């Protein structure tokens, strides 16, 4: 045999099988096997890795190498040709509320997180990429097609580096390349919390024996706390407005800042962990910060486990559900609980459900100011307009009032995204988030279109016709068989886009087959899944059973009409209520007697 475990990086395996908490590293959970799950590993491979030499290349890289007897197209044309689109008007899901894109985005960074890899620390080929789009080493530049308008105003090429890969970065390793998933595999709040030890203590406030997470000591949101900011140079929120000069937030996760509604709800999840702290120290004020710490994070761990398999999950796999994840059946500590490469690329369905614009609304749910409505380029690494701006409730009150983007054959990722992505140390908003999906796709070896059917059970088509026939659209599969030449060829990211919604639900058979494979092995290989016997008592779930995204919105805000099932289209007054008419979280069942 070859290498059997390439695990020299973090080999610190320290496990107490007592502890009722989980680790922040995600080690330990599986008793048998106790990496398994945690950060700072590979990437689960469903299907081995294709490269264009087997080993580390992606197809593209070399112009002379086909995939199949048919060259790759470029990222950006497939972009182009297929992804944009003009009008704005009717792309809009009736039935979706804005939440539901922004409850993606939370889940997606708890589960998965590959960072392009570090050998960019004081090289040439950090601003070399960029300025002068030579293609080698972790520089694979996404070059533009003749006719592209960006070839006009922007150079030859967007800069894009290779994804971190295990058994480090600069040389080869033990067969193909692993790209390594930076946080825990299990749905558990990594992203309020950290998924390394140094950054978990950074966000923790160890002043005040209360368990208390960190708060901005520089700015308020009438009483209410912000996010601590992140206090190191440069800083790409500083960067976009250079007079308000207002940093990024500091987060159990690098990317809350990416954009403005992301930063929203890490904001609503701090809240809630020092409410929730605050409300069992008055219960158990015997309790220890340590104490007071782990049971809060492990609330608020279930709080994310809860919203997202009752709430969320069913209006994304629609009729799929209970197909993929049937009712708990407990812990299988036989399920690999690692999140897959290719569901990273499966949940990058979320991109085609960001909608143009962003509003902040007041208490009437009225236009909020002159510029209530913003473009959404304008709040990518944008800080300022919630410190200066009014706050997060306008933003919260936009995120249940406003919809959701739907995915369409003909409108699949609006230009915010796909023209105007601002990326840190790049200064421009000028990228394309589609491009960079296809050409990470590569890096990442997957496994084409057809590959993924195969492994979901679903038919491989063949020909122009067969493609048509699955896609339901016969313009859509000629353009992809114009540029991919064979379904084979066309990469996972807008194969699976391309499909039609299964019913109910809001991604295709093939996603909704990844999506569900997934989630399942997220519950089901998890020892502290939050319904896993023991975890809680009986009483405790009784309790969380009661959990809403409307409750956590009543608790951490000065917002009092919400609606009852916040992830639908709800328009106010009709479909708001009283906070007072919404049930809430009872932490009766967590009062610790010993006499
Ligand atoms: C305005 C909203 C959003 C922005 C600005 C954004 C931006 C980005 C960026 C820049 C990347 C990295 C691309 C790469 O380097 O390969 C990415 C990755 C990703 N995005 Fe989004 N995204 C947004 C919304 C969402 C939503 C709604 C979802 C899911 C429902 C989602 C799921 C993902 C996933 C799973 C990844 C891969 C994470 C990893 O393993 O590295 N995104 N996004
Ligand atoms: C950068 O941030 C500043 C600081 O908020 C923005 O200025 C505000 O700008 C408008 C003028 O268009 C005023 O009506 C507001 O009342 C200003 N507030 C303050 C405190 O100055 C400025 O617009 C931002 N610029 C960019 C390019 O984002
Ligand atoms: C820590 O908590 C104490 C106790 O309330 C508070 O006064 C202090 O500001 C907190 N510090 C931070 C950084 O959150
Ligand atoms: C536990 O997981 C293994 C591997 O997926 C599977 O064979 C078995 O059916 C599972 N156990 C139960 C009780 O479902
Ligand atoms: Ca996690
Ligand atoms: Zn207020």
């Amino acid at each position: 045999s070859w290498e059997v475990g390439c695990g020299a990086p973090v080999p610190l395996v320290k496990c107490d099988e007592n502890s009722p908490y989980r680790t922040i590293t995600g080690d330990c959970n599986n008793r048998r096997s106790p990496a398994l799950g945690a950060a700072n590993r590979a990437l689960a491979r469903w299907l081995p890795a294709e490269y264009e030499d087997g080993l580390a290349l992606p197809f593209g890289w070399t112009q002379r190498k086909t995939r199949n007897g048919f060259r790759v197209p470029l990222a950006r044309e497939v972009s182009n040709k297929i992804v944009g689109y003009l009008d704005e008007e009717g792309v809009l899901d009736q039935n979706r509320s804005l939440l539901f894109m922004q409850w993606g985005q939370i889940v997606d960074h708890d589960l998965d997180f590959a960072p392009e890899t570090e050998l960019g620390s004081n090289e040439h080929s950090k601003t070399q990429c960029e300025e002068y789009c030579i293609q080698g080493d972790n520089c694979f530049p996404i070059m533009f097609p003749k006719n592209d308008p960006k070839l006009k105003t922007q150079g030859k090429c967007m800069p894009f580096f290779r994804a971190g890969f295990v058994c480090p970065t600069p040389p080869y390793q033990s067969l193909a390349r692993e790209q390594i998933n930076a946080v825990t595999s299990f749905l558990d709040a990594s992203l309020v919390y950290g998924s390394e030890p140094s950054l978990a203590s950074r966000l923790r406030n160890l002043s005040s024996p209360l368990g208390l997470m960190a708060v901005n000591q520089e700015a308020w949101d009438h009483g209410l706390a912000y996010l601590p900011f992140n206090n190191k140079k440069p800083s790409p929120c500083e960067f976009i407005n250079t007079t308000a000069r207002v940093p990024c937030f500091l987060a159990g996760d690098f990317r809350a800042s990416e954009q403005i509604l992301l930063a929203t709800a890490h904001t609503l999840l701090l809240r809630e962990h020092n409410r929730l702290a605050r409300e069992l120290k008055k219960l158990n004020p015997h309790w220890n910060g340590e104490k007071l710490y782990q049971e809060a994070r492990k609330i608020l761990g279930a709080f994310i486990q809860i919203i997202t398999f009752r709430d969320y999950l069913p209006i994304v796999l629609g009729s799929e559900m209970q197909k993929w994840i049937p009712p708990y059946q407990g812990y299988n500590n036989s399920v690999d609980p690692r999140i897959s490469n290719v569901f990273t690329f499966a949940f990058r369905f979320g991109h085609m459900e960001v909608p143009s614009t962003v509003s902040r609304l007041d208490e009437n749910y009225q236009p909020w100011g002159p510029e209530a409505e913003l473009p959404l380029h304008t709040l990518f690494f944008n800080t300022w307009r919630i410190i200066k701006d009014g706050g997060i409730d306008p933003l919260v009150r936009g995120l249940l009032a406003k919809k959701s983007k739907l995915m369409n054959q003909d409108k699949m990722v609006t230009s915010e995204l796909r023209n105007k992505l601002f990326q840190p140390t790049h200064k421009i908003h000028g990228f394309d988030l589609a491009a960079i999906n296809l050409q990470r796709c590569r890096d990442h070896g997957m496994p084409g279109y057809n590959s993924w059917r195969g492994f979901c059970g679903l038919s491989q088509p063949k020909t122009l016709k067969g493609l048509q026939t699955v896609l339901k659209n016969k313009i859509l599969a000629k353009k992809l068989m114009d540029l991919y030449k064979t379904p084979d060829n066309i990469d996972i990211w807008i194969g699976g886009n391309a499909e039609p919604m299964v019913e109910r639900g809001r991604v295709g058979p093939l996603l909704a087959c990844l999506l569900g494979r997934q989630f399942q092995q997220i519950r089901d290989g998890d020892r502290f899944w939050w319904e896993n016997p023991g975890v809680f008592t009986e009483k405790q779930r009784d309790s969380l059973q009661k959990v809403s995204f409307s409750r956590l919105i009543c608790d951490n805000t000065h917002i009092t009409k919400v609606p009852l099932h916040a992830f639908q289209a709800n328009n106010y007054p009709h479909d708001f209520v009283d906070c007072s008419t919404v049930d809430k979280l009872d932490l009766s069942p967590w009062a610790s007697r010993e006499n």
